[PDB]
């Protein structure tokens, strides 16, 4: 069973002895720090998961305190653990954390360098608790970063889809989550998949569904969808000489729904031109527009291979030219590129298709490692810092400002988030929000004294995270 | 609660319909596929997966109904194999009729070798082998963390040996700072445990309980830490009271090692004037068992380490060790824990060597670099079907994409062997049966719901030792 007393960086166990004596308040904040492919704005998402799963309710017990005491005695080879401090929370608050957390609403899209949430203790005895939970709260970097990077890919797709087709039909199914096997754990799979679903509806990372249902909720039964598809094993199992038999069996099993079939087991170009394009053509041109074959290459240079596949298919199937002048495969036939796709290669592929006069209508993308794993906390510089303390009854504004790196300077004092007169965002420092020159603070209390005080549905989060082009 | 029926890639729900009719066996294998760096991998982490997710009664009536309900909405259709899962529930009390063979945990194996194999043990469950691909492939992560951590240990060992003449302290030279920088609590435990295969220093506390529950050590814990400041415990004192913070903290921890981040405002001033002059008397009085460990945390990592060492060397009595390298007094050390990954680690130790500074002087902390900045395509960790039985006939199967020979997979039943020179070789097409290469080195680790072979964390550590340590 999870123990919050064992869910911090080891050194934080020793910090209660290091703050200035007579310190009654430690106030800290999280931002995606500005840094001197740009990621200028971030989707705030995922805190509600952490608040519910790990922070709310009775999170301290006698047994958990003893467990931590025993572990830390060996881990430090010394008795440094603050048993008294944790006992206090147990006895006074029935094990509920005397912490208040204020946050921007989930789904909100905020420029870099703004306060996204703040954390402070609500009992002077618990001044040490604010930064105890830094480690667990900072893990919000991951769903923020997945959601943000997913949204940036949606912007690219929207731009090219609009240009090549005149509309955004199908946009929310253009980037499918293939990341389940490629992330570092089951828990990460659920969190990351849920973050991608903020922007798209296509996922094979099933773990995302239960997380959303439990922690956020949707009006619809599920937040994300998939359709049948082969993998290499269901093709190769038939034997090298029987690829065509495998293809025929699979498209016939799934004759009335969309089906995707990986086509590069031996020779993608032969598969497209001869097997799909000739031998089994009659099984393809008969399909419903609601049930296309989606051919999947899975190897070679992604751009070169997509273009060659499209060129091959365009000569074996009836291609039209849409109203924008771009080439369009018949509606029973589409392509998915799900190898080597990340934000950079996505851009390269759609730009290359545009240059060769192929509509983005023709293609969807799958992304696994690029979508959910190839991301770090330094992409958006997600960081938690103390900005305000009260010592001997006096508030002081505190910060770091390393001489050799101004990019690591942190904000000072009590913080608040506001709309500017032009409708942008600004973070006010030094308690200046109290002057009330900038309208209402956009941070809302989401956690206080062990209770989650404000929650958002997944539907609301999706609405908040919409693209401008979607609004327009 | 975890449900294995909901722990696969969506499309795999539809695969039972796609295999050749009358297929009784699907046999698959995992390797770190071959492509100059990362030539050998540490096999670690499967035992966690077997125990947490795969063993015992993992199928219930409730889990089947849950999956049925979810997949009906997810696919907007009834494609879920309720019958297949019910069969497992009824026939085997929900235990998976699967056999898994694997190389011992901690083993260091060159790329392109079979690491584990998976097959169904009941013909009715031919579809099950690849259902669990997704969960098993996540073994990539502890493998990759352990391997990358070990590669950093090789670098540290080389430079520590060169500059000091021994390997004293090696196992504390790379500290896990990765807890906040990984993607989840679960990942934190897994990754931290993988790093502990090679080192003993960690702040990622989650790793300790994972090791205790799933692996075990003779010692009470597998990893250790010591007190240290963070920026908040310095900056809280106010900009004009950095010295007061430093003095308070080293006095609170006067008889144990203590690390103090010194770059809140000006690292060079902190080293030369605060530690080097104002508080020098509190440093030179400390025990060899209780050094101050100064932590810079900003600027170019190599340049900052070198400048910090130069500053300290002029304020404190430096010696020259038997190898001709400079050594701070034993009560004073440095830790660099900003921007450290396998590449910058190499750059820093080589730069220190060029400036005649012993690696004895320094330890490294690594967070995102150690536990997060890794993907499955670093070692090309991959699961593929290589053998099937259909209509009672065994068939050797594989992929071999025309445009990428690197993605070619192995054929047939596989086994791992020692060569006459004592290296590893993977035999394909059942050729291990010819017994020309001795016994198969894989062991059955899982069979029909039970873990059949396992390893303590102590044995894993022994298996993963460096040659130079041996
Ligand atoms: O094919 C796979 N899954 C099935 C699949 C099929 C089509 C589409 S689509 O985007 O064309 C699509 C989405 C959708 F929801 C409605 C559609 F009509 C069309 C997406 C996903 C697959 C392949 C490799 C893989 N590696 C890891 C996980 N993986 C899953
Ligand atoms: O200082 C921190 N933790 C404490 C710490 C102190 C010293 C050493 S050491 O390697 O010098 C050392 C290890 C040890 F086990 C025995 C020693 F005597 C010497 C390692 C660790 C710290 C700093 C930043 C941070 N970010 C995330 C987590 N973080 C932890």
């Amino acid at each position: 069973e999870f123990n919050i007393l064992l869910a911090t960086d080891s050194y934080k166990v020793t910090h209660y002895k290091q703050y200035p004596p007579n310190t009654s308040k430690v106030y800290s904040y999280f931002e995606c720090r500005e840094k001197k492919v740009k990621y200028e704005e971030t989707v705030f998402y995922g805190l509600q998961y952490i608040l519910n799963k790990y922070l709310k309710g009775k999170v301290v017990t006698k047994e958990k305190i003893q467990e931590a005491k025993d572990v830390y005695k060996e881990h430090f080879q010394d008795d440094v653990f603050n048993e008294k401090g944790w006992n206090y929370i147990l006895e006074k608050y029935d094990g509920h954390l005397p912490i208040e957390i204020k946050a921007v609403p989930e789904g909100f899209v905020i420029p870099r360098g703004n306060v996204l949430f703040t954390v402070e203790n609500t009992d002077p005895e618990c001044y040490w608790l604010t930064n105890w939970i830094e480690t667990i709260l900072v893990q919000s970097w991951y769903p923020i970063t997945v959601a943000t990077n997913s949204r940036e890919q949606k912007k690219i797709l929207a731009k090219y889809l609009l240009e090549t087709s005149g509309n955004l039909d199908g946009l929310e199914y253009k980037l499918h989550d293939f990341g389940y096997r490629g992330v570092s754990s089951q828990e990460t799979a659920g969190i990351g998949a849920s973050a991608h679903l903020v922007n798209f509806k296509g996922t094979d990372t099933v773990a995302g569904l239960a997380l959303i249902k439990k922690y956020y909720g949707t009006k619809d039964p599920v937040p994300g969808y998939s359709v049948p598809a082969a993998e290499h094993s269901t093709i190769t199992a038939w034997g090298k000489d029987h690829e065509k038999d495998a293809f025929e069996h699979i498209v016939t099993q799934f004759s009335s729904v969309p089906v995707s079939v990986v086509s590069d087991s031996y020779d993608i170009y032969n598969a497209c031109e001869k097997i799909w394009g000739e031998d089994l053509r009659h099984l393809i041109v008969s399909r419903s527009t609601q049930a296309p074959l989606i051919i999947r290459p899975d190897s070679g240079n992604p751009l070169d291979t997509v273009l060659k596949v499209l060129e091959i298919l365009g000569k074996k199937f009836p291609v039209t030219e849409n109203s924008k002048g771009y080439k369009l495969l018949p509606p029973y036939l589409r392509v998915i590129q799900g190898d080597g796709v990340d934000i950079n290669t996505l851009q390269e592929i759609v730009e290359g298709m545009k240059q060769k006069m192929w509509s983005i209508e023709n293609i969807a993308f799958g992304s696994g490692g690029g979508l959910l794993q190839k991301l770090t906390r330094d992409l958006l510089n997600c960081s938690f810092k103390c900005s305000y303390v009260v010592t001997n009854g006096l508030g002081i504004n505190v910060f770091k400002d390393p001489v050799a790196d101004p990019n690591k300077r942190s904000k000072k004092g009590r913080l608040s988030l506001h709309r500017t007169p032009a409708g942008n965002f600004v973070t006010l420092e030094e308690g200046k929000g109290d002057l009330e020159e900038y309208g209402q603070d956009l941070l809302h209390t989401v956690f206080k004294n062990g209770k989650v005080t404000k929650s958002y549905s997944f539907d609301e989060i999706r609405k908040n995270a919409q693209l401008n082009i979607e609004l327009e």
